[PDB]
Order: structure tokens, then C-alpha cells, then sequence
């Protein structure tokens, strides 16, 4: 079968090689250096591609899969949040997907600032924020959305649409039909908010750094990785892109850890086997 076990097995070698030479060294020129004293990193051992970076003081990544055009990130840090902000504005974010649960966001010991259900001042930027409608996805998942408006003296003032994945615990994976769900959930709000930006004739529709959905959940590898894979699929542009190339394409743009469990590299072998879509390379 080209989804059997010998299939799988050749996978899981190409892509732990790839996620074993991918391991950042100390200063490692590949990866983004912390500056003066400031954490950058939430987690040593997940770092940020230097080449495809967003901001110099984020942990955050432009990513590329075949046509699919997203940011991953990891949680941002407290003292990270104006430029956060300042990302999420610039890129006139069309939706912001964070995948980190509930009870961790609560746990003040993981420091995982509550930013998006509360309103906030963060330097120059104040935000308010919104609750609007909440969406089941199966399986008990539910979705909890929000509004985030973002003001700055003399900028333009920018709201940004938030879907929130609540109850998706750390390293699992939710079921093959939850996340098809939610990728098309993320997919419709982003694609209604760009339209709206189209309808009043912005620039950011003719720039490929912006209009970008950002997706992070505490680290931005796993639960990150896999809803991003799935919305890869529900391109109709990325015909024949193989597993192996998008999950090559995330670890190579972000760092090697992108897609950290068994089980969720085995929900995207499972939506690739419904389109008849290739697990290898040839
Ligand atoms: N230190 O070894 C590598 C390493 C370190 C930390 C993590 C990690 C930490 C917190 C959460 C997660 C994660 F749950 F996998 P997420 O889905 O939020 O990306 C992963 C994953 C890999």
C-alpha cells in the first residue's frame, strides 16, 4: 500500500534525519539570536529560522506550504507583546488560530500571557478585545472567537479576528474530521476578513509577507504543524504536494521539531490518504 507500514516507515526516516540535522547549535547561523539580555526563545531547544523570520524580537516564521501562505509561532512572552501586536497589525491578520488550551494560559507558572480575552495597554498599543460567537468542532473541541482591536496614536487602526481552540491539549492530536473542521473553520474566517480588506482596495492584498492567518499554540511545533498541514491540503492550488514535502517545507522554514508527535503526523497521513494525495517523494 502506498499508505502501509513500509510507506509510513520510510517517511518517519526521511523526516527524523531531517529533524535530527536540524537541531540548533549554539549561535547557530541558521536560527534567530536573542539580543542583550532579553529572552527570545520560550524554549531553548525551539528555535526561530533566521531566514524566513517575521520580527527580530519574535519567535515567529513566515511559512510557505506549496501555496499555502501562514505565520507559525510560539506563544509570545510577556515582554514580547507590543511587537506582537505590531506583527499581528502590519500583516492586517485576517486571522489569528491559537491552538494553546485554556488550563495552560491559566497556569501562570508557563508564563503565557492572557492577551486575546482580555483588553490591554502594551507600551503605545492598547487592544480590545471582543468575544463573538463559539463554534463546535467535534468531539467535544470547541472553537471561542474574538475580536482584537489594536490602536496606536497616529497608526491606522487594525482588528484582527481570533479563532480559539480552547480544549486541545499538548502532543495530542485531535481526531482526522476535528481538524478538517478546524482548518476550514480558520480558512472561511481568514478568507472573510480578506475580503473585506479587498472590498476597500488595500495594498496588503498585492504583498505575500502580509494577509498571512497566524497560527501559534505554546511552542508553535505541534498543534501548530498540524493545523497548518491540513489547510495546505484544503488549497486546491497544492495538487500532488506529498507529505514529505509539506512537513520538509514547515521543519526547513521554522525549525526541525514542526509536527512533534507520531499521532499527529498520522492525522495528516490519514487526510492525505482521502485525496489520493502521495505520502513520499519519488
Ligand atoms: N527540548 O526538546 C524539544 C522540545 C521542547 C519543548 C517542546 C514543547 C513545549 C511546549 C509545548 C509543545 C507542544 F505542545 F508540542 P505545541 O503543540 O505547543 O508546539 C512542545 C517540544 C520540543
Amino acid at each position: 500500500s502506498p499508505y502501509g507500514p513500509e510507506a509510513r516507515a520510510e517517511l518517519s526516516s526521511r523526516l527524523t534525519t531531517l529533524r535530527n540535522t536540524l537541531a540548533p547549535a549554539t549561535n547557530d547561523p541558521r536560527y534567530l539570536q536573542a539580543c542583550g539580555g532579553e529572552k527570545l526563545n520560550r524554549f531553548r531547544d525551539i528555535q526561530c529560522r533566521r531566514q524566513t523570520a517575521v520580527r527580530a524580537d519574535l519567535n515567529a516564521n513566515y511559512i510557505q506550504v506549496g501555496n499555502t501562505r501562514t505565520i507559525a509561532c510560539q506563544y509570545p512572552l510577556q515582554s514580547q507583546l507590543e511587537s506582537h501586536f505590531r506583527m499581528l497589525a502590519e500583516n492586517r491578520t485576517p486571522v489569528l488560530a491559537v491552538l494553546a488550551s485554556s488550563s495552560e494560559i491559566a497556569n501562570q507558572r508557563f508564563g503565557m500571557p492572557d492577551y486575546f480575552r482580555q483588553s490591554g495597554t502594551y507600551g503605545s498599543i492598547t487592544v480590545e478585545s471582543k468575544m463573538t460567537q463559539q463554534v463546535g468542532l467535534g468531539d467535544g473541541i470547541m472553537a471561542d472567537m474574538y475580536t482584537l482591536t489594536i490602536r496606536e496614536a497616529g497608526q491606522k487602526t487594525i482588528s484582527v479576528p481570533v479563532v480559539h481552540v480552547g480544549n486541545w491539549p499538548d502532543q495530542t492530536a485531535v481526531s482526522s474530521e476535528v481538524t478538517k473542521a478546524l482548518a476550514s473553520l480558520v480558512d472561511q474566517t481568514a478568507e472573510t476578513k480578506r475580503n473585506m480588506y479587498e472590498s476597500k482596495g488595500s495594498s496588503a492584498v498585492a504583498d505575500d509577507s502580509k494577509l498571512r492567518p497566524v497560527i501559534h499554540c505554546r511552542a508553535g511545533v505541534g498543534r501548530t504543524a498540524q493545523l497548518i498541514g491540513a489547510m495546505c491540503m484544503n488549497d486546491s492550488r497544492n495538487s500532488q504536494l506529498s507529505v514529505e514535502d509539506m512537513v520538509s517545507q514547515m521543519r526547513v522554514q521554522r525549525n526541525g521539531i514542526m509536527v512533534q508527535k507520531d499521532e499527529q503526523l498520522d492525522v495528516l497521513i490519514k487526510l492525505a490518504e482521502g485525496q489520493g494525495r502521495p505520502l513520499l517523494n519519488s
